[PDB]
């Protein structure tokens, strides 16, 4: 039954995942053990330690460090796959 291998996926928190809503964007609160590269700024998203708490998006597939929402930057830009 199982005949197709996956691209290394990864499941997070399944017990209360909620989305962030914003300007035409879903975002998700969870992790990335991985490199991760957030879609707001231009810096690296991940942590082999602690990882901080990443925002993915359950749309186009991104992350931004839940850190952009909180602050409010204006850096984040509204979803691209909801509209084309
Ligand atoms: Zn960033
Ligand atoms: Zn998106």
């Amino acid at each position: 039954e199982s005949k197709k291998e996956p691209e290394f996926p990864v499941e997070p928190v399944g017990e209360k995942s909620n989305y962030i809503c914003h300007k035409g964007h879903e975002f998700i609160p969870t992790l990335y053990h991985f490199p991760t590269n957030c879609e707001a700024c231009m810096k690296p998203l991940w942590h082999m330690f602690k990882p901080p708490p990443a925002l993915e998006c359950r749309r186009c597939h991104i992350k931004c460090h839940k850190d952009h929402m909180d602050k409010k930057e204006e850096i984040i830009a509204p979803c691209k796959v909801y509209y084309d």
